[PDB]
């Protein structure tokens, strides 16, 4: 929802365009990221474990957020809520900034077609 907005926000597609793109962009996530954008899934998964790390719940937390010409700025009454908007702000930027190689033939791409090494967070 929280995610999903920003996405939008930040690179004119749908949310659903990202949410099982490649290999790492939604749950789980293995092998070699197909692209770039696929990369900015992986960064954002090993984000989230980091934030696990710490004590908090980043596939739970909900926080505030605007964007504006300035960027994106983010809000939340607890540290937990900003460090979550914080790593989903790095992969929406990471999105925009690869608008250029987003291919459509990843979105939904199959998680079965994931093959090489796993690259450490
Ligand atoms: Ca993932
Ligand atoms: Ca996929
Ligand atoms: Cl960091
Ligand atoms: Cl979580
Ligand atoms: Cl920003
Ligand atoms: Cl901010
Ligand atoms: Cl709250
Ligand atoms: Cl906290
Ligand atoms: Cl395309
Ligand atoms: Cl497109």
């Amino acid at each position: 929802v929280q995610f999903g907005v920003m996405i939008e926000k930040m690179t004119g597609k749908s949310a659903l365009q990202y949410n099982d793109y490649g290999c790492y962009c939604g749950i789980g996530g293995s092998h070699w990221p197909v692209d770039q954008t696929d990369w900015c899934c992986h960064a954002h998964d090993c984000c989230y474990g980091r934030l696990e790390k710490l004590g908090c719940e980043p596939k739970l937390e909900k926080y505030l957020f605007s964007v504006s010409e300035r960027g994106i700025f983010c809000a939340g009454r607890t540290t937990c809520q900003r460090l979550t908007c914080e790593c989903d702000k790095r992969a929406a930027l990471c999105f925009r900034r690869n608008l250029g190689t987003y291919n459509r033939k990843y979105a939904h791409y199959p998680n079965k077609l994931c093959t090489g090494p796993t690259p450490p967070c």
